[PDB]
């Protein structure tokens, strides 16, 4: 209907933007006949313990699509307090509200944005894993130390 063609236009153009003009250290692309189980890479931000981490995600993207969120997990291991051992990622902007903050007037590069965001500047206080985010604000350096390794088992070809 009118309703999954302007939905699949939409996506269309935002798998072009991201071909074309993508934000630094993100990449979103289609692998596969389908334009809803895209891929996305991030790698991993200055500083940070995922530095020269290149992290694998997987991004289904829903029928109701600009109005449901997408679905973006982690194909690559991180040790995060944010995500879990599955790869799922609690983040705001992949919830509708009110509990979340999903907007049709967000889209793909952006929540991968704040994804990036998310893994330089965790929210401990709202844990996935409990004993990760303890690490991460009673035992920083420790924290550091294991994600780190985490990275260079899981991040690093």
């Amino acid at each position: 209907g009118p309703g999954s063609m302007q939905r699949a236009s939409r996506l269309k153009r935002e798998l072009h933007m991201l071909a074309t003009e993508p934000p630094p250290g993100i990449t979103c692309w289609q692998d596969k006949d389908q334009m809803d189980d895209l891929r996305a890479q991030i790698l991993g931000g200055a500083n940070t313990p995922y530095e020269k981490g290149v992290f694998k995600l997987r991004v289904i993207i829903p029928e109701r699509y600009p109005f449901e969120p997408p679905q973006i997990r982690f194909l690559t291991p991180i040790y995060h307090p944010n995500i879990d051992s599955a790869g799922r990622i609690c983040l705001d902007v992949l919830k509708l509200p009110p509990k979340g903050a999903w907007r049709p007037s967000l889209n793909i590069a952006t929540v991968l944005t704040s994804i990036q965001l998310l893994m330089s500047e965790p929210n401990p206080d709202d844990p996935l894993m409990a004993d990760i985010s303890s690490e991460f604000k009673y035992n920083k350096p420790a924290f550091l130390k294991n994600a780190r390794q985490w990275t260079e088992k899981h991040a690093r070809q």
